[PDB]
């Protein structure tokens, strides 16, 4: 059973992971990190976001990083909102409002039924033009 | 002493002001909300970003009605980022990311020393222009 349940043994495990420093990018520690994050880690959320923003564990993605930057201000009384504004700031050419909205949307999404709905219909939009 | 020190009767003092119906338009009622707002009072916060949003009780101000949709985002844990979503969302025309950040770093400035430099910076640019 090499899968830890508690959000801080996962942040542990997605660091041992990463230590092994096979090809110094690992898919893994972004699973486990995300698992830990998911469950309000704010360690987690915070090496996610930077994992998203610059590509360390696989694929960059600026809205997943927004994300997290926004859960980040959410969750870190002494954030609130730093390390999202200063990431929009350096960020001015590639960070789109309507990668934030969709960002916003996904946290929002939680626990408000109007969100969840505003969210889908950004989604679904999203793939019909892929499709 | 027609002055309430505290937020709930500082809100109810705003909307009393505002059915006076001198002009509809009641600047008082925008400083009682705001007396109401910065104590936390989420009922004063979501009037509050009406009233910039939309220029009730005075002019508009699209970065403070951002800055209180920030404020509502980190302590309606049912909103969570739904108000500022949407207000970005059909405002892409007007709101720019640079007075989303603006808004944040106000936000971020309370507890955190690097957000108030960051902050400070924007606001001694945007001043050094007037000059």
């Amino acid at each position: 059973s090499q899968a830890p349940n508690d959000p801080i043994e996962q942040y542990e495990y997605a660091q041992q992971l990463l230590a092994s420093n096979k090809a110094e990018a690992s898919p893994d520690t972004r699973y486990w990190l995300e698992q830990s994050a998911n469950q309000g880690y704010l360690p987690a959320q915070k090496q996610l976001a930077n994992d998203f923003a610059k590509g360390i564990n696989g694929e960059k993605n600026e809205t997943q990083a927004l994300y997290w930057l926004t859960s980040i201000a959410l969750n870190d009384p002494t954030d609130q909102g730093f390390l999202l504004a200063n990431f929009i700031q350096r960020n001015q050419d590639k960070v789109t409002t309507s990668q934030l909205t969709e960002a916003l949307y996904q946290m929002a999404s939680q626990h408000n039924p109007a969100a969840e709905q505003a969210y889908n219909q950004l989604l679904e939009q999203r793939f019909n033009q892929l499709r």
